This record gives C-alpha cells, sequence and structure tokens, in this order.
C-alpha cells in the first residue's frame, strides 16, 4: 500500500497473509474454513496466515493454518487477468473471534463513488522498493468505469472495477495482491493489477467480486 497508513494490530479481522515461507500475497477469510484471494496468487504449498499485524514476530493473536485445496476461477485467464479470484479451503477451522473474523459477501454491486478499505502487507513505494511488516490501509473511492476504462484502454472487463486516485500517490501495489477491498463492511473486491504503483492516471485495478457469489457459495457448498 502506497500513501496509506498504518491500520493498527488486528483492527482489519479479515485480512489473511498467504504464506509459501514467506509473505507474498493477500486474501480475506469469508468463514472458518475458506479464503477468498486471486487467481494470479496461486501456487501450491500455502499457509494460511490469520490475526497477524507484523508479520516477522509472532505477537499473539495468529493462527497458522495450511490450505488443504486451492480452487482458481474456471475461467481465470492469466493474460488479461480476467476472472482474477480463487478460493483456497483451510484443513482445520479458524477459531473465529474479535481479531480473526469472517466478511460477509455482498449482495449487489458498489457504486462508483463509493469509499472503501483496501489493506496489505505490500510495497509501500511507488518508485522504489520497501516492504512493510505490518498491516498498512488506504481509504479509496470506486472510480467510474468510464473512468477506469479510459485509464487502461482495451483491458477492463465487466469483471474489474478501478479505485483510489487518479492524481496518484495513494494505491495497493506488488505484495498486496489477493487482499480486500471492503465497503460497507462487504468484500467488493480483491486487489488484482495496476500499471506500476501509485502513478497518475493508472489507478488499482481490482477483481469485482459481486459477480462471483454464486460461484463462491455454490463452490464451497460441494467443497
Ligand atoms: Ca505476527
Amino acid at each position: 500500500i502506497v500513501g496509506g497508513y498504518t491500520c493498527g494490530a488486528n483492527t482489519v479481522p479479515y485480512q489473511v497473509s498467504l504464506n509459501s515461507g514467506y509473505h507474498f500475497c493477500g486474501g480475506s477469510l469469508i468463514n472458518s474454513q475458506w479464503v477468498v484471494s486471486a487467481a494470479h496468487c496461486y501456487k501450491s504449498g500455502i499457509q494460511v496466515r490469520l490475526g497477524e499485524d507484523n508479520i516477522n514476530v509472532v505477537e499473539g493473536n495468529e493462527q497458522f493454518i495450511s490450505a488443504s485445496k486451492s480452487i482458481v476461477h474456471p475461467s481465470y485467464n492469466s493474460n488479461t487477468l480476467n476472472n482474477d479470484i480463487m478460493l483456497i479451503k483451510l484443513k482445520s477451522a479458524a477459531s473465529l473471534n474479535s481479531r480473526v473474523a469472517s466478511i460477509s459477501l455482498p449482495t449487489s454491486c458498489a457504486s462508483a463513488g463509493t469509499q472503501c478499505l483496501i489493506s496489505g502487507w505490500g510495497n509501500t513505494k511507488s518508485s522504489g522498493t520497501s516492504y512493510p511488516d505490518v498491516l498498512k490501509c488506504l481509504k479509496a473511492p470506486i472510480l467510474s468505469d468510464s473512468s477506469c476504462k479510459s485509464a487502461y484502454p482495451g483491458q477492463i472487463t465487466s469483471n474489474m472495477f478501478c479505485a483510489g486516485y487518479l492524481e496518484g500517490g495513494k494505491d495497493s501495489c506488488q505484495g498486496d495482491s489477493g487482499g480486500p477491498v471492503v465497503c460497507s463492511g462487504k468484500l467488493q473486491g480483491i486487489v488484482s493489477w495496476g500499471s506500476g504503483c501509485a502513478q497518475k492516471n493508472k489507478p488499482g485495478v481490482y477483481t469485482k467480486v459481486c459477480n462471483y457469489v454464486s460461484w463462491i457459495k455454490q463452490t464451497i457448498a460441494s467443497n
């Protein structure tokens, strides 16, 4: 997250870190057994880390649970990033509490202008590199589909939306991928892609979760 703030420990209780020896992507806890992330984050050998603030220090509220299964969306295209969503099942159920909590799925799509919370452990610099230990947060609005398409000609599908600031300076970034965009208490987006980070006229692009609720629910119900 570039241009954001320190969230505070366990203030974003649905945020998870995906770990394969090292943090590599975010995700969102949607029930005791299942995490939502980006398909481009797929790899084997995932350990889900819940209850994290500093990802390099054991602070006392963590739950580390290995994934048993991951399910990339059936129509994910890694070239275009269309349908950049995947589900990860935990080998054992998380113990839900005030600091480890699921986030609700939306019932309707969000609108441009809605303010959302974007979070992660990704790069905090737009020109260099600096990776934080503690969770960072950014409040940002959803942008109009016409502004989004104009920013990224030929690249924005109906399964994507833009959020952020056209002036630059405030965005998600590498290492935030897979993490949440939460608006009014609902998971509306997944950190997906962008041109660099925090660049003028190049807002963040997010997977549009509302399009996937029926796939998420039916997949969980049979897996
Ligand atoms: Ca920790």
